[PDB]
């Protein structure tokens, strides 16, 4: 697991080792970073893994895909976000490159490299969440973080779904490390009592 933490708002990509070996789940901005990263760790990955299409969270896949031809999985619900994450971008005043297509499509219940895929919108249309019970954890985006929830006010999201959605995630392993796209990593046992959203 490569907690790596880019771009100006400091989003949370991850490298995971699994079965199938390296993923990359959610690489927001700083190629190089991220590039250089794989320089070292010597774990090239597979694919790139998009818990959702904010602009925070994908502004690397273009160059990282122009350069290791890695295929992108995203859940179908999020392209139209995915496709207009760059100007998404320039309303924070900053700017992405444009993320590339054509996309592979998740999909709820879907196993790949080990992990479970879950579909759980929200904070947007077409935002999941990996668990690997094999590691006992999940990668579950802007969905929950460490005494706090997903925003629901972004053009797509919405508070019930998001609501339902996170009855759902806090249904698994309390014991479940929570790997969040933003801030410290926590569990679903420590937010259940801890957290003013629950
Ligand atoms: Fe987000
Ligand atoms: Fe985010």
């Amino acid at each position: 697991v490569f907690p790596v933490t880019l771009g100006p708002l400091q989003e949370n990509a991850y490298l995971v080792e699994t079965g199938e070996g390296p993923v990359l789940i959610d690489p927001g901005d700083e190629p190089e970073k991220l590039l250089a990263l794989f320089q070292t760790t010597g774990l090239i990955p597979l694919a790139i893994l998009l818990t959702h299409a904010h602009f925070d969270h994908v502004g690397a896949v273009a160059p990282l895909v122009e350069a290791l031809d890695l295929p992108v999985y995203l859940h179908p619900l999020d392209l139209p976000l995915y496709e207009g994450a760059d100007l998404a971008a320039r309303a924070w005043g900053l700017a992405i490159p444009k993320p590339p297509l054509p996309v592979r499509p998740l999909e709820e219940g879907m196993r790949l490299f080990g992990f479970q895929v879950l579909h759980l919108p929200g904070h947007s249309p077409g935002h999941v969440a990996f668990y690997d019970p094999e590691g006992a954890q999940v990668f579950s985006g802007d969905l929950l973080f460490r005494g706090s929830v997903g925003r629901y006010d972004l053009p797509g999201a919405d508070p019930k779904a998001l609501f339902a959605s996170l009855k759902r995630l806090l249904s698994l392993p309390p014991e479940t490390r929570v790997h969040p796209g933003h801030g410290p990593g926590t569990t679903l046992g420590l937010e259940a009592r801890t957290n003013p959203f629950l």
